């Protein structure tokens, strides 16, 4: 079956690994070490057609190591996070797009803006700043929330269909 890698990039606090720990294993974690990069992999079905999806899910203290690069390199499509109730991750978006332009060498990239915890009603960003943004990247803007589900399918399927149109 086809295999899909794919890298969650954002600030530290965002919701990365809560959104790649509820897809891939269907649980909510509030506690998780940010410190902790992992890669999660889970079968789903996707379009009628059965995936491998691959997920890098990202810790600060590894932005600009050698291993971070390889999984970056390889990486086919990135989900870029901020957190709807924090402004500072929203200004970040920039930095992680960079990057990822960068390391692919490329402005052809599978990308999803996603801003997460729109569970809580402490709005910051407006989903206009960030469809304004995600515009001007040429990429889908995806609310998402860890907590309930909202959108998490949605942004991860999203980026998949993303990557296998420039395959395919
Ligand atoms: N309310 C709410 N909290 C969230 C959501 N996503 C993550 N969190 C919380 O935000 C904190 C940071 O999440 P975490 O996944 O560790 O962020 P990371 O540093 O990007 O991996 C934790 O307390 C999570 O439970 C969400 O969608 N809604
Ligand atoms: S790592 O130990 O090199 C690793 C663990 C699991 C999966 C992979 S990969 O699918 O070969 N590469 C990859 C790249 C970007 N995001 C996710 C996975 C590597
Ligand atoms: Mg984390």
């Amino acid at each position: 079956m086809t295999e899909y890698k794919l890298v969650v990039v954002g600030a530290g606090g965002v919701g990365k690994s809560a959104l790649t720990i509820q897809l891939i294993q269907n649980h909510f974690v509030d506690e998780y070490d940010p410190t902790i990069e992992d890669s999660y992999r889970k079968q789903v079905v996707i379009d009628g057609e059965t995936c491998l999806l691959d997920i890098l899910d990202t810790a600060g203290q590894e932005e600009y190591s050698a291993m971070r690069d390889q999984y970056m390199r390889t990486g086919e499509g990135f989900l870029c996070v901020f957190a709807i109730n924090n402004t500072k991750s929203f200004e970040d978006i920039h930095h992680y797009r960079e990057q990822i332009k960068r390391v692919k060498d490329s402005e052809d990239v599978p990308m999803v803006l996603v801003g997460n915890k729109s569970d809580l009603p402490s709005r910051t960003v407006d989903t206009k700043q960030a469809q304004d943004l995600a515009r001007s990247y040429g990429i889908p803007f995806i609310e998402t929330s860890a907590k309930t589900r909202q959108g998490v399918d949605d942004a991860f399927y999203t980026l998949v269909r993303e990557i296998r149109k420039h395959k395919e």
